[PDB]
This record gives structure tokens, C-alpha cells and sequence, in this order.
């Protein structure tokens, strides 16, 4: 019952909040330069269009979650690099070095791999993720069934089988899944008794601290997901100074090779936050 | 896993460490090195344009920050010409170099030293030092999870009976109940007559509250950051980084800084030092 | 108990007050009215692979001073007889037997090293104490948060008679359930009856844990604040808070030694210092 | 059990800790004067060297443990005091009024002692010592055996020979100082009782009452060694005044005697704390 | 010890005497006596150069505000020349003085007047009027040792059967839980059939702790210190100065004066008083 997918983390509410913060920030984000900005960056889709809106938050998304991620490139203009869309993880691999996409080994240069600044929450995160998925599964099942063991208790002498016991347990679980509104008939003797009481106390301070736990581990500040432990301008500095950046450069790093912008050394590309602080309306 | 926390991936997968971790093996990562001299080709460079190691720079130095970090050691594997003169240096990991005696092989085969840059921690490694904590850190965790639904460590079947039973008769309810524990049948067991079960061993939930923060805490301090860093209880984004830098990072730049300003890595480092420069971390910051 | 740095360094308040100050003492320069004696830049020779960088080489010494109260550096001396270079060496490779010291096994000149002496006789001596019990708190809740009775009680209810072995194997029902035999389940046979005594006192242990880090922090000379510790600003008025109590013992000590005829000829005159001040330029703004 | 030696106080972190606030704070003031400083000022050892700021550490060592201090003086100049080398406390004695250093009895020229602002902590604070330590002790007994009493009481009507019940407890000893786990078995009727039960709230308080009141045995305030109950420089500016500066003053007050310094009247000798202000950096 | 608190000793073993004391009579000591007119020889001198009582200016002070604290009363041992001026000074201890009738006895020996100077304090010694409270506050930090591990002061042990014993028989278990009491046999005792332990006497653990502060508010009530300054529970240094010179001090240097101040000892007292000066204290402090 681990999670190990993407769609299982984005039912996480806290995952899937601190992943808009993140992806969506720096999707939001232009690509800048002194002197000609690379063909790629305004172009993704010249079949199906991708915009590059969204060229880069599933690039953000695949770099958070699996720690890399591919362009599928179009370099038509003999040399560089025109275009780039891009494209699902399952769709590529890495063979021993050959890159293959569809499963036909393709050309280095069709391709742009991105590595991302760690191995990707998939891998760091299943734990944790799955602490906070079941933890808040945990406070369900017990809001109202408190106690993990129900015992019940035989004080009259007679011999029961094996099945007359397997009868007697049935009627009682019957009654815990909702039958007759939870009332069950203790037979004669009988009597139930609870066991292994849930500790209130700590499913509720663990959910808050499940949620600390996730914005941790996805660099973004537990205030920032409204767990608990400023104007939009400085949060979103905030945000991008310390949570964004770090993809922002992993992502900048590889597109400033040469084989993507042949001027990086003079002129390097770089994401321009300060043009999401000038999209914030004035007062 | 597992038992103790001995690796890197298992450490990582403690969401204070990772957070810890992020902060500064990137922030080192983003800085700029730079030099009042002309600066030396290795810094622009890691994996040259053409090979299957892509290392960019930003990756070099992230990779090289956290084998610091975790391990205490880094190497950088250096692409010198026939000039002798390093024209580019990639990060290589640790599992593929060793020193032996005085010598320095690289994936088995020995090599010249100066095919190689070495760097030397602030410590011996967070994997030597803190891998109980971790294992502490995580354990806490998992306790939480079994203890939140089961407190009761130990169930006893008592019998309060001369009641005649068999092996096989205890074995039975045992198995009923061991059920239950599993969450068969709803949790429901069956105690024949005069057999009771008791709790024993009930976890106290406070200390697993304030243990887990605790263990937060001290994930924050073997990693040299303050602990509202990570958000373990006890301004402005400038400030924030400033103090960052100043207690968290300078100590793994300053290491780092030492060793490239060695006369193999940076001829000139006496007139010219090469130095990371953190004003550039706060110059991105925009207003 | 704790009688090494290895296991001191396992304490993580241990290992954070020791970043703080050990590591800042190294960032610090050695400043000079004159000109800079010329181990100062210098403390392993060129090389190629791995040498002791100047940085490394105080830090390590001040690791040295704050756990051992004592430091060696192996000098190399010029011709003229000044020292040129020094590297720091480890403290298992040099003793001081009478006034002579030796390296490894040799007996050595007297101007061949230099032996600096600390603000006391180091942490390993008189905070051993202090670390065992930090450490043996945490770890003591570890096995506390869930085994909060420290005697269990099996008894025997009827009037069998047991046998060493019987009892023996009986015990061992138990603590192969405590361990996790039947998803902790145990039976009690008609005669038995397990009875748990010494509840854990769990504020002691959760106010200990912090006590304990107090405690650390005295030993070592921080404010329990550097290290997160509680007691019921900015960068640099912490850094210079750190340096005024913290860090300048050290550094006095040290300047102490680097100020002599041995290393510092004109040291009377123009004397060494380590120059905090350039921590606090390091600072953007 | 009790702390009567400077080894043992030192195991204490507050008497660590105010022990360096006081003595390191000395040794870093310099000494300073009008007109000429007495050439021994400069100067300890001209064998084994001693360092000036070592000097005076020992020196608010001895003063602050043993109330009493003794430097061993090289006159040379035929009369003045050209150096002073601080000698250990066991190094020398007071026969009935003649001074012993290494048994050999001395000229009082050759020596000049201090006395210090009380007996020393050795003396008066034994006590206090013994408590602080014993408390951490008491603590980490009890933080898992809470109970001081363990009574191992027979139901049954067994006749036990004093060797027998010498076993039975014996078995309980193994089981609390660990042996199964602490798991141990009460043989036939037997009942174990706990009594003597620990006060935790007393352990708890009483350890930060044991920092307050080395802290006050120590002349330091409680807050400067974290003890439960400002910029760098008015926080030197306080530890000075009250806690260093009466060292200071019985220090300066031997070296103002005629037989160490004979300008003394029209130019004494004085510490001077202002230094230490001027050493810390400036923001 | 011991009993009751009587010597200076043993009141110099409780921490908040100690300090109490410190503030006071090291400030008393620090302070320089001054006049406007030529200052009395005896001020700078205490103990002449050449003797085996190197009695300095600031200990005889120190010595003597002590005395006036603890004991009610000082006396200095004039060192009068044969023009009957005085040109030095110095403390001497109490056990070798006092005054029978009209007669000042030094060591035994009757003496002039004119030979000894003796001060009366504000009133009869701490070692009078607070020797009940010193007792107090050291027996509650020996009765929280005892406490903290040991509640119950009183050990039951009852017979719940009419089982013949003798009396070496419970003499017996009487010895095995006085041996437990002790701590041998790691707290562990026997109770034979029918015989059961009973705790009795159970400390109040709150009384001990208010107590204990309480105890500490009294010592500086006593001292005439706040007990803020002795860090008891109820800004700069140039301030808290002078808070404890103008309440703890003053009267102990008023009452110094006022001895010094008459004609054996100054006699221009009148035109030009010997006075303490407070305000170099406060020029000694740094800025």
C-alpha cells in the first residue's frame, strides 16, 4: 500500500500543494538572455500542440518526482537547436549509454536530458508520502472505532468448534461494518471487550507534523502549505529564493551546453523571476 | 530498509535530512566561483562537450558538496593536457576511487595524483557521525505509525482457569488473535472461557511527540543549519540567506576554497584568489 | 561511556557546537602588521592529489585544542632556521614523555614541532561525564517510547514446580515477544501472570533531552541558543556574540604560542592576530 | 562521593562553563600602566615555556578554586622583578610563616603569592558541587527505574532460609541491572512492589536550581550560563563588572605592592577591560 | 556540617550567601576612599613593606566589610608612629580582639585605645539574625537530595498474619530493607509471608521547590540585596551598579565613614570628609 506514484503522491493534499508552488512558479517563469534568445525557448509544438507554458511544468514535474526529465528535439537549422516538446517518462530510457525513445535508439543530439537536484521524491519520498497518505486514513478508521482489538470473551463453559467461534466473531464484525447500526448480541456469557485503544493525541499532532515532513522533503516551507509550526512579493521571493531556485538552476545548467545555446559563456540563459513580481498588480 | 541508517539513500529518505540537505549542498551549487585573475578553465568546465558525462558545473558541485557532506571526502577526476594544464574536471563518485598506502586508484587501476583533486571535509561525514541520530530520526517515525492505531506492544493470553486445554486448543485462539493484530476479521478475536487478554506494554505518545521533533532538531544541528531552517520548533529572504551562508555553508566553501586555491588546482591563488561569491546569491534575489 | 571524539562527535549538539566553533576558527585569518611569517600560507607543500590545506590545519588544531587541550604541528624550518611551513599532525603520533618530545617512535628536536597549549585540558577529560549522559538519554527514550516498564514480572500464580530451565525458557517466551514472536503475543498459562513495574518518568526523560544540550553547550563554551538548545538578530551580531565568548579563548590561546621567537621573530614588536573582522566583511549586505 | 577536588568541579558544565567565562576573560585583559610597564608584564619564561595569557589563566585559576596563587619571580635588575613564571598550587606551600617551593624552603623575594576575593570554591562550594553532579546522577537512575525500593513480597507459606531468599532477590538484581531485559520471574506467590517511587518535578526544577546555584557561587549571572530564571558588548560590559572585575581587582592590588612594582602609588598598574571591547568587531 | 548554620563557614557554603556577599563586599572594596583634602596615610597603606602580614589596602577592606556583615563589628590595628600619627593600618581577624569593660584586648594583651580602630556595622551580624534562615535555606537543599530519590521519609513494616516470627526473624528482614534503604543490593529487599511494606511520610515535592526560591529571596532579604541581583524569582550594568550601591552598599560605607570620619582617624574630618567614591566604579566600566 506504499506510494510509489506520481498519481499516488498527488492525492496527498500537501504534495499537491507544495508540487503548484514549485512547478507552476517556474513554468510561470521566462527564459532570458542579452543578445538572440535561442529559437527553442518561444517554441515548443509547431499534431498535438504543447505549450511551452506546459513544456516546462511537466519538465518541473518530471525533475521533482523522477529526478530527470527529456526534450525531444527538433534541430533543424544544420547546428541548432529550433525547437524542443516535452516528452513522458515512459517514453524514454537510458540503455547501458544509448538513449531510446519508443523503444528505437535515437540519436544524442534528437535529445535533451535534464537531471534534476536529487534522485527525485519518488525515490526519497515513498516513505514519508506514505506515512502522510495513511496517517490521515489512520484518524478515519478510528474516529469512531477507536480500538484496534475487540476481544470476545466466552465465561460460561460450554465447548464451541472452530466454526461456532468463526460464527460468533462474524456477527460481531458485522455489526462494526455498520450492521443493525452497530448493535451486536453478546450470546450468553459473553462478553466483549476493547483493546488497543487508539492514542488520540497522536494521530492528530502527527498529521500536522506529516505535513511539515512533506514540505521538507520538497523544499518548500511548511507556511507555505499552511502547516503549522508577509505580502505576495515577499512570499514569492521567498519562495523562489529558496524553493524554486534550485530547480530553476538545475534546468538553466543543462540549457546552457553547447548543444542547446551555443553562446552560453558570453551570453547564458537564465530564468528572470523578477518578471513574476511585476505581474503582481500594484495597490 | 532496514535496521541502522548506514547509507545515503537511507538517510535521504528522512525528510528533515533531505530538507537540510537541499539547503545546502545547493545553495554551494549555486554559488559562483570567481577570481580577480583570469579565471582558470576548469571552473566553466566539467564534462567536455563531447562524451557519455554530462556533468555540468552546477552538478560537479552539487555532487562534491554532498560526498563532503555525507562522506567526508570528494574527488574530482581532471582532464589535464599535454601541457600539464587542467582544462576541465568532472565530479566522480566514491565508490569509484580509493587511496591505497600513497597511492590513488581510480576504478582499480592506479593513477598519476595529479590526474585527481581531492577535497577534504569539515568532518569525517554525517554517515559517520549522525547515523545514529538518523536511525533514531527515522525509527521515530515508524514507531508513530505502529504505535498511533496498536499502542499495546505486547498482547498476554491469560488463562484464569484450570480449564483443560490443549496445545492445540491454545494454539488455536493464539492464532485467532494473531489474526485480529494483522487486521483480519475486523480486529475481532475470540478468548475461549477463562482466557483474557491484557495489554501490555502501552506506548507513551508524548515521548513519541517530542521525540520526533527532538530528532528534528538534531537532524539540524549534525547538519550545521538552525532548526527553524527546517522547520523544528524551539525575516525576510535576505537575511534569511544571509545567515544561511554565514553559519551553514561558509564552513564546506571555505573547505572547498582551500583546496582549489592550491598551486595544482589554481597557480595564482596567493594575488588571485578564487573564491565563491555569495553576493551573487543575493543579487539574483530580485526587489 | 564516552572517552573518544569519535563517539563525542556522535552527540549531535556535540557535533554542532564543534562546527561552530572549530570551523570559525579556521576562516579566520592570521594578520600581520609586518610581513606574514611564511608558514602562515603554507602548511603542506605542493602536491598533487591530497595535501593539509592552511584551513585544514586549523581546524584540526582547534578540534585538538577543544577535545585534548593540547595540539602539535611539525615545523619546517629554512636553512636560517625559521619556520617556512607547518602541517598538523595527529595526536596518536606524538607524545611528550619528559620536556622531550616524540614522533612516532623518534625523539625529536625541540624546534622541529610546536606544541600549542588550550584554555584547559580538553573536553575528552572533563566533559566525558556530560556526553556519556546526553547520549545514553536519547537512546534511552528510543527503548522507553514503547517499553516504558523497566521490570517485567512474570508470576507464578498456581504451585508447579518449575525448574531453573522451566522459568529459564519461560522468560524467554516473553522476551521473544517483546521482540515480536506472535505480533507480540504471549500466553499465560493458568499460573502466569505478567505484571509490568517501573513505569518510565517520560518528562524527566523529554526535559533530560534538553538539559542534556544545555549542558553540552556549557561544556563547550556556545550559547545553548547557537545550538538550538532552550532557555525558558542578525547574522552578524551572532557571529560576533559567537567570537567574543566563544571563539577568542581559542584564539588567544593559539596567538599565544604563534607569538614566540620560535615562530615569530618579530612578534614584540609586530605581533599575530587573528582578524575576526574579516568574518564579518565576508558577510554580503 | 563528594566534589572537594578542582577535577571533579570541572566535570560540571556550569562550573565549566563560568570557569572560562571568568579565568579566559582575565587572560585576555591586558595589564596597562602610565609611564613604564614593569618588564615582568610581558614576559613569563624566557625549558618549558609559559605563555603570558597562560600565566594569568592559572593564576584566575588558582584564585577562583584555592583563593590563592603563587608566581615564582625572576629579579634579576638588582632589585626589580624582570619576570614571573605561574607555579602550581602542590608546588608550594606556607611552613609557619617561611614559604616552601618543591620542599625547599625560599626567600620571600623569590615568590609572589595572591590572595583572592574568598577561600576559593573548593572550599565553600563543595556542597553545591556534590549536589549539581549528584542531581544529573540521580536523574539518569531513576529516568527509567523510577523506583529507589523494590520489595519482593512472599504470599505463599514456604519457610525460606536467609540463603534462599538471598537467591530470590538476587535473581530480581540481574533482571534490574538488565539481564533478560529486565524481564524476571516471581516464583509462587511471589509479588514484586515498587515503592520509593522518584519525584520528577523535583529533579527536574532541582537541576536548573543546581545551574542558578553554581552561578551564584561563581559570581556569574545565571543567564550567562544558560540558567533559567543584549549585543556582545554589553554583555562583557556586565560580565565584567560584576563577575571578572573583583578577580581584577585583588590581582592588581599584590602587583601594586611596592616589591613588584615601585611607581605603583603615582603610576599603577591597572587591567583594562576596554581592550576587550575594542577587540570585538565592529558590524 | 551539620546543625544549625552558625560559623561564616558554613553560611559561605550556600550559594546565595556567597553571592550576596560578593556583590556586597567586593563593591565596598573596589570602592576608593577619597578627600578633598590631602588623603590620611593609612588609606594607600595596610600592611608596610617589610613583614609577614602583606595585608593589601583592598583585602583589609574586603575583610572588613565581611566582618561588619556576618559579625556586627571590625576592628584595624593602627600602626601609630611616635607623633601618634597613623600611617598605616591593618585588619585583623576577630577571634584575636575584643573589649572587656572599657578595655580593647588584642591577642590577650590590654592595649591603648589609641592603637586599634574598630567600626560598628547597621546592625548585629547576619551570623545573629540570620542564622535561622541560612539553616533553612542550606536544609533545603539537602532535604530535596535526600527527597528527590527517597520520598517517603518513613518505612512500615506490617504483619498481616498471625505467622509465629521470631524476633531475630523479623530482626532479619528489618536488615535486609535497611540494607535495600542504603542502596546495597540495588534497592531490592525481601518481605516474608504476610509481612507487607507501607510508605509513609511522603515529602510535598512543591514545598520543596517554592521553598527553595523562597529561601533564596530570604538570604537576600537578609543581605540586603534584591534578589534579582541573586537571581531569585519573584537593564545595563551602570544601572544595576548603581541599584546595588544606592540600597546594598551605601550603608556599609556610610557606617565605615562615619568611623573614619572622627578625629582619631581623620582629623579634618569636618572641612574635608574622607568619603567612598562610587562613581569611579562606574568610570571603570567601559563604553
Amino acid at each position: 500500500e506504499a506510494v510509489t506514484t506520481r498519481a499516488e503522491a498527488l492525492t496527498i493534499p500537501a504534495v499537491l500543494r507544495a508540487r503548484n508552488l514549485l512547478s507552476t512558479t517556474v513554468a510561470r517563469t521566462p527564459l532570458v538572455c542579452d543578445g538572440t534568445l535561442p529559437p527553442f525557448v518561444p517554441v515548443a509544438a509547431p499534431a498535438t500542440m504543447q505549450t511551452p507554458f506546459h513544456r516546462m511544468l511537466a519538465t518541473a514535474d518530471d525533475l521533482l518526482f523522477n529526478g530527470v526529465a527529456c526534450w525531444a528535439l527538433d534541430r533543424d537549422e544544420s547546428g541548432t537547436c529550433i525547437g524542443a516538446i516535452h516528452i513522458p517518462l515512459d517514453t524514454w530510457q537510458i540503455e547501458e549509454n544509448t538513449v531510446r525513445v519508443n523503444g528505437k535508439a535515437v540519436d544524442p543530439m534528437e535529445v535533451c536530458i535534464f537531471v534534476g537536484i536529487h534522485g527525485g521524491l519518488l525515490t526519497h519520498a515513498s516513505e514519508t508520502f506514505t506515512d502522510a497518505r495513511n496517517l490521515v486514513r489512520a484518524a478515519a478508521r478510528v474516529a469512531q472505532n477507536p480500538a484496534a482489538l475487540i476481544e470476545l470473551r466466552q465465561t460460561n463453559n460450554a465447548q464451541l468448534s472452530p466454526d461456532d467461534v468463526d460464527r460468533i466473531i462474524n456477527g460481531y464484525v458485522a455489526a462494526r461494518r455498520g450492521r443493525n447500526s452497530g448493535v451486536g448480541f453478546s450470546s450468553s456469557g459473553l462478553e466483549v471487550h476493547e483493546h488497543e485503544m487508539a492514542k488520540e493525541n497522536l494521530l492528530i499532532e502527527g498529521r500536522n507534523a506529516a505535513a511539515v515532513d512533506v514540505a521538507r522533503a520538497m523544499n518548500v516551507p511548511a507556511a507555505f502549505i499552511d502547516a503549522t509550526v508577509q505580502n505576495a512579493a515577499s512570499r514569492m521571493i521567498e519562495l523562489v529564493t529558496f524553493g524554486v531556485e534550485p530547480l530553476m538552476s538545475a534546468i538553466e545548467a543543462r540549457l546552457n551546453q553547447p548543444d542547446m545555446h551555443a553562446d552560453h559563456l558570453a551570453n547564458p540563459l537564465k530564468f528572470d523571476p523578477a518578471a513574476l513580481l511585476d505581474a503582481i498588480p500594484t495597490t
